[PDB]
């Protein structure tokens, strides 16, 4: 009756793929989850105690942050998205060295047993996130008709030297990077279930010529 509206984020990766076409990361929830079984999506999830902590020791400022918040929200979008696909992204060392290798399955499995492990990791490296390398494209509260609501940050980055997402675990059963065009006419079709700020993510990334214009004018109004 009275429902929580989860404080969240969701990481958009991006590249400039085949035929000219922007690429993203998508995963799919496996059929054996409680909530949205089969739903595709980006990599993502409710906001954690260390995000705020985080984005306290990161470097810069989210392109288009407009609220106190987004660094910190910004910290749970890559978080999330190093938990599902085992690649941490923006990261650097004080002299602004950047991290371009993904994590080993350990230390990705490290990360999925969650609490402050994520900040541990890079606390012990004198790492963190340049959030510089993240623009905000939108912010979606789930409509009060719905029985599980989320207030949804959705960042933008772009992945161009990322290999292949890894999976942990059987919370998602896929996990690749698919051209958005392909991804929106499956969920359009009816033959895979998506959430609307996953579906307008597709259509902003299918408008888009390419990676560099989407980093500078990509925006989900509602
Ligand atoms: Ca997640």
């Amino acid at each position: 009756a009275m429902t929580d509206i989860r404080k969240a984020a969701t990481l958009v990766v991006i590249r400039d793929g085949a035929n000219k076409d922007i690429e993203v990361l998508v995963v799919r929830r496996a059929k054996t989850m409680r909530f949205l079984p089969g739903f595709v999506a980006f990599p993502g999830g409710a906001a954690d105690p260390s995000d705020a902590e985080m984005a306290k020791r990161a470097f810069g400022r989210p392109v288009c942050a407009e609220d106190d918040d987004d660094p910190a929200l910004a910290v749970t979008a890559l978080r999330e998205t190093a938990e599902e696909i085992g690649w941490l992204l923006a990261v650097r060392d004080g002299e602004g060295t950047k991290m371009d290798t993904p994590l080993a399955p350990d230390e990705q499995a490290d990360l999925c047993k969650g609490g402050d492990a994520l900040s541990a990791w890079l606390s012990a490296r004198g790492l963190a996130f340049d959030l510089g390398l993240l623009r905000r494209i939108g912010r979606f509260v789930t409509p009060p008709t719905q029985p599980v609501r989320f207030d949804t940050r959705f960042f933008l980055c772009v992945g161009q030297h990322l290999g292949e997402p890894r999976l942990h675990g059987a919370e998602l059963d896929a996990a690749l990077w698919t051209p958005a065009r392909d991804m929106l006419t499956r969920i359009q079709s009816g033959e895979l279930p998506a959430v609307r700020p996953t579906i307008a993510v597709l259509k902003a990334l299918v408008a888009c010529p390419n990676a560099e214009i989407a980093m500078s004018t990509l925006s989900i109004g509602p």
